[PDB]
């Protein structure tokens, strides 16, 4: 059972300049509470984006997807494909794919659930932005209320499952 979790602007941006182009503390906490104790699978660029205090993500089995044989990621397991990341030698009840855009595109066909935070932030996309996957008619979801962060941004959480 594979889930994706991401935060996006309404416009669909998830990444810019090697990070996330908004600050939303309530969603960071939501991410931490949903993923704690589970396996988290990420692309190498997202692994490289994690700040030092969060690399590896504490309390989770970190799995990093790269084509670089010989890459060592201290505190994480390095695999050569997303299929490899989803065929662990020791199974986990819950596996969360935590980005980024390249890995989400690879994982979406294999996933049954998406947990999406929508951030009402005006972010005209730029050439090198990382963008969210698009959910087609094979996905249906439920939406929480629009909430306002202590920082001022409107946000809301969506929970999608494969039909
Ligand atoms: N808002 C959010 O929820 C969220 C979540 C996660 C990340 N982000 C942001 O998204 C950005 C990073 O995303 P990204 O799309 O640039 O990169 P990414 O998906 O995290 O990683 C891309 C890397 O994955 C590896 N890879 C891709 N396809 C592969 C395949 N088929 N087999 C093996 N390895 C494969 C490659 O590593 P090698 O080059 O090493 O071969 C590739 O360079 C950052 O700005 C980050 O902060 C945002
Ligand atoms: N895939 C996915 N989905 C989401 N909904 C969210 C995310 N990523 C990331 N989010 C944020 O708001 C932003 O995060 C961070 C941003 C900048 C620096 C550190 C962090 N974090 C510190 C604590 C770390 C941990 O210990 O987990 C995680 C990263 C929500």
């Amino acid at each position: 059972s594979v889930g994706l979790i991401w935060a996006q602007s309404t416009s669909g941006v998830i990444g810019r300049d090697g990070g996330i182009p908004w600050r939303l503390p309530e969603d960071l906490a939501h991410f931490k509470r949903l993923t704690m104790g589970h396996t988290v699978v990420m692309g190498r660029r997202t692994w490289d984006s994690l700040p030092a205090a969060h690399r590896p993500l504490p309390g989770r089995r970190n799995v990093v997807v790269t084509r670089q044989t010989g890459l060592v990621a201290h505190g994480a397991q390095v695999v050569g494909s997303l299929e490899q990341a989803l065929c662990p030698a020791e199974p986990d009840a819950a596996t969360w794919v935590i980005g980024g855009a390249q890995i989400y595109a690879l994982a979406l066909p294999l996933a049954n659930r998406c947990e999406v935070t929508e951030v009402d932030v005006d972010l005209p996309p730029e050439d090198e932005d990382a963008l969210a996957p698009v959910l087609d008619q094979t996905w249906a979801g439920t939406s929480g209320e629009w909430l306002v962060s202590r920082s001022g941004l409107r946000y809301r959480m969506h929970s999608y499952r494969r039909l």
